[PDB]
């Protein structure tokens, strides 16, 4: 094969083209093991897993700044209010296996010619699906980098003290067909996205309180309160009040998320432990963090600068590190404004409801809602998708899910991309000169490396606005910055590495809600 | 492929291949960077730039003497009046990559198979193009020579104190199409000339102010003077005095370029500073010499011996070398003595306009003028092209340009022949047994080898002279040469080095103007 | 007819059609007249005039804004780097009359149904074209607002104090062949535009001192100055020092236009007078301002904040006025930034050159240049269009034109759209019931309105930029404004007048040079 990384613009359709450069390690010297946390020590019994570690590798393409660059995302954005996938097409090639021998005093690496690597694509979904998870180990966001493949691994059923039980599974995954490639062979696979809805591209520039003609006034009659001697009155809402507005619509549903503001120091109550304050849903004995949960506006219009969620956005990395840690210059958060028409401001807790049953003696009482779940009537929006963020997730396989968007972002899959993953074929050091029946576990110290290339099919809209004013779009403007520390934002700085300036995401078009 | 030079002379084209041989190093351990120069130290503020150096390598004939031998190029000047190109073919093959060891006792170089080099040819000139600058890197004259091929680095818009900007860009060429080559495959690329006229390879037998029939007079009477009470007076130009005719035509503009005598010691102001006398224009608030500038004669007939202008004329090495201030016995000097019929000698302020306006009190008066440009009516000569010099140059992309033709020399073209890169792809070394998320920077220290071929075809004017005596032509006289300390001119000296020993040009051929 | 304005983009094409709504008055009570200004009075003897008044009436729709919305424009300057026009199509329908009656107590209007209307297009420009001289009368920008059709007249030439002189011409409008148009009846119009090239939408992101590789340096040899005794000394340019490199091309022409700073207050000297400080050129006897001139840049990048030329730039206003001394709030003044890479900043003198000659005993000398004229190897680049400014204008008819791009901006144009001309016919008032000789002058008050609909077919480049990181593109941020006081910025205030809040103009995208 040959390296090509490009995209073509076509009307309703684009086309991205990009290929890597990978190297894969021989993991656990070839073999299984089970791995488990009790909830003992450490972090807490709510940390407790159980499952297998696999000497396999596999391929993370998921999140979307793999396929895109920061000028291609703009002229997506800015031009575009939708996109959702089509196909894609990958093909690994080159590969080429290597031998380490070390004598103490230098390593030397040869060039081993007839070694194979194995690989195949999980076609069934058999084996537990691990690349929706959004950790690490994707394509780097630029070409030129050369990245690591990661290490396959599980979580099964766990009993109490993360330990295996009856329903927990092992999976051996030389029992798959599978294809050897030496120099000179090629895997290709094909694959075609289901039909789902385009993800919506735009902001939205009307709110569901007002949707009304603001002149007129209501044919509806409303109830005002009761006289001094207990007869109802009436009143009819007009442009005075139009709060008091009958309507047909109601934001989205909310479970209120603590809030946090990133800019301002002195927004933020003292050494608060963001482990206690976040929202949890337990599950089986135990529980886990509910993040970022189901989207609600971070911040409104006219509202403190720096407010966010605590936990209710993502949040990326400038570029890429194992920091564990990062300081807030090194991170990238986004904020979630352009759903503010239909979404409700997380810990706003604005919903009230009558609490009691008036009569002569007592009068109505209301309260303040913590949390206020879907109803008939009800309408939403879905989480923004980013150049930093995952594309898809598998919707787990259970007999219903309601409205089944993934909440990180992205698009929800029945079938996704299948999981494609590879192996260092082992290669047997010498064995004794009489017979022994135990398995033979000394092996020669190899490694490989090739080339994959990626290429996948868009689907966009584009749109006519007819508002006569010009709208807000994605612009780069940092003023001057120094070639001689950090180079070109959204390019290689002095040391060589390559710099994700500020976080991007797709809504710049404002729509009529 | 195979090795092929040589050259086919038919009537109205010769076809010229050559092929080399070249090495190319990993340029930056595979990393882009930053580059800029402050203002503030060296050369000064006019210094400054900004931009990027890049993994990638390229390809540069665009040298004459890279396409052309010294008999080869005398066959060509003697009997033809004009050269255009036409097409040329570029092929790279016999790509062999070569991996370094050491132990500090000694580097092992050993041959690696399966490893490959990245190539692509610049279709839509999408990158800066950087071959019309006249840098080094270009194909040696001598075919036996080996060659490294330059680094790949661009400037773009720069703030004060050499800083990017917003319009500032930065490419990844790993984002082009290319092909990879191992041994036993082999890039191609084939090219055609657009439209352009023949250069004119003829010396000018004739000036402007004599067109005439010198015998006769004018029927145009001119304007003599005033007599002593105010009258006008008539007088007819004849033989006496051909000044005086009456033109239909003028010579070319200029800007006044200082002078300088490379021969004549005794002829030169003593410590004169190059970089103050010489003619500047200034751009975004900074200024760089304007050189050549437009072609002025060097020399006219009848003038002091080693008679030249300061930054006027090109200047060039009789044997590559690096050493940035050459001896006057190390370079080859050109002089425009060609065009002294329509072309002014620089440095001479001969033109002389009225700077006021008569009447009875105030006498006329006039002045020579420093600058002096175009008008209708003007007719000027292009600078010559030379064995050594460049064959085109990349018009730039702009509203207008007037008479693009390139200023040091060669055929201005506003699609030249593309820019063509090249790469060792890398090869990591051993990766850890646990994975790891940053990009992996250790790599196996490589280099690459092969050869290129480069055949061109060229359009030549065959010509008719019926003057009845002999013309000068381009002869080789040097009395006898030391074969012990310098061989043969343009030939290989004691130590093997290949030396030019002066420089040619094109316009040996008188014809009348 | 029927009312549509709206726009249709294609892919190479975009569509506007626009209609508006105008009302003509009688003119001079169907009168020609002399009109002459002698140079007596007033402003002075440059300012001197002769010509006539015509009882007709004309549309001019040259401006952008006229075709396009503040949404088109964006879309256009974003996405595509050049544009053209194609055709035209204007129809003129719904006439309708109407009488105006005073008896001193009120006004009557009354609706005439059988009068008409006199239309004819200028075919062969015969007429003087006074379209291109950026004159008011233009359509809206908004296409609810009501215009006023402007009266036609025109200057011819003129003796000493304004007095007409045997080549004046007079001009009978009733002599050209023309349509009377009732209520039922409309006027069509078909144009095709000639052939011109796309005007360049793109910034620049190169420079022309720098279009060299700054790795490398050069094979060709400079002249560094002369030795102590008089000898000549050579150098090689480097990255060191890329100022002292051979270059092919010039930046561009200039006459040295003096510099105004807009914003600091404290950058400009005290009661400047902007009429003797303006660049002027003399012709007949007399000199008019040289305004705004062959463009240069306004500021360049590292430049004090506020700066421009003064009459070098294009100033507007941001809704129609009559003040004739507007205040700095009320004007958008565009500035030329985007050219610097191939135009020198104005009243910037960089441009060095020798005037003297040089021997044993005189050292050189150079001066700067205040002005410096078009010499072979120059580009440059036009100026801008905005969407305020003018479309096109009319080639003088002349035997020669260097660069025939209009100084303002847009498309010169040899066969511009035709100037189209109408007037009310005049209706006598009763004549006496005894004969007599005399014209009749007394007429019935009237005046006409009507829809005209301009529909323009225009062609578009679209692009591909390979550069990585994103481009500065035209956003709307104002923040907040308030309704009670101005609406939406490019949008009606709250008095009902539509305001155009800032200048825009096409070069956003950035391409290296």
């Amino acid at each position: 094969g040959d390296w090509h990384c490009d995209t073509k613009w076509m009307g309703d359709h684009v086309i991205t083209k990009s290929t890597r450069t990978w190297v894969l390690p021989t993991y656990g010297n070839h073999l299984y093991g089970p791995i488990n946390f009790d909830g003992t020590t450490g972090s807490g019994a709510n940390a407790a897993y159980a499952g297998y570690k696999t000497p396999w590798g596999y391929f993370d393409f998921n999140r979307f700044h793999c396929h895109f660059s920061p000028r291609d995302w703009q002229r997506l954005i800015n031009n575009h209010t939708g996109i959702r996938p089509k196909g894609l097409k990958i093909k690994v090639f080159n590969v080429q296996v290597k031998e380490v021998t070390t004598q103490d005093s230098t390593k030397t690496i040869a060039n081993n010619l007839t070694s194979t690597v194995q690989i195949f694509a999980d076609e069934n979904y058999d084996l537990p699906y691990v690349l929706g998870s959004a950790t690490q180990g994707t394509f780097p966001p630029f070409p030129n980098d050369v990245f690591m493949l990661p290490q396959y691994a599980y979580c099964t059923l766990q009993g109490n003290s993360g330990k295996f039980v009856d329903r927990s599974a092992f999976y051996c995954l030389e029992y798959f067909p599978s294809q050897m490639l030496r120099t000179g062979n090629n895997f290709e696979f094909q694959f075609k996205f289901e039909e789902v809805p385009f993800h919506s591209g735009w902001a939205q520039s009307q709110s569901l309180d007002r949707l009304m003609n603001p002149l007129l006034d209501q044919y509806l009659i409303g109830d005002y309160g009761t006289d001094a001697s207990g007869n109802l009155i009436y009143h009819r809402a007009g442009p005075n009040d139009l709060n008091e507005f009958y309507k047909n619509w109601a934001p989205a549903p909310y479970e209120c998320i603590q809030n946090i503001n990133s800019s301002d120091n002195t927004k933020n109550a003292n050494s608060i432990n963001g482990s206690n304050s976040t929202n949890k849903w337990g599950l089986q004995g135990r529980q886990a963090w509910d993040a970022p949960g189901f989207v609600q506006a971070s911040t409104y219009e006219g509202a403190a600068a720096g407010q966010s969620l605590l936990n209710g956005v993502l949040t990326f990395d400038k570029s890429s590190a194992t920091t564990s840690s990062p300081a807030a210059t090194a991170v990238n958060r986004t904020i979630e404004d352009e759903i503010q028409g239909t979404n409700n401001f997380g810990n706003a807790r604005n919903n009230i409801v009558a609490i009691n049953q008036q009569t002569k003696g007592t009068n109505p009482t209301t309260g303040s809602t913590s949390q206020f779940e879907t109803m008939p009537g009800m309408v939403w929006s879905n989480r923004d998708i980013y150049l930093q963020g995952p594309i898809w997730a598998k919707i787990p396989n259970t007999d219903g899910h309601f409205h089944p968007s993934p909440r990180m972002g992205g698009f929800g899959l029945k079938h996704p991309p299948p999981m494609i993953l590879i192996k260092n074929t082992p290669v047997p050091a010498d064995p004794p000169t009489t017979f022994n029946p135990m398995p033979q576990t000394s092996f020669i110290t190899e490694y490989s490396t090739g080339q994959v290339t990626v290429e996948m099919l868009w689907e966009v809209q584009k749109e006519s606005s007819k508002r006569w004013n010009p709208e807000v779009q994605f612009t780069s403007n940092f003023g001057t910055s120094d070639p001689a520390v950090d180079g070109i934002p959204f390019g290689i700085n002095n040391l060589g590495t390559y710099v994700e300036s500020r976080p991007i995401g797709t809504r710049y078009i404002s729509k009529h809600l």
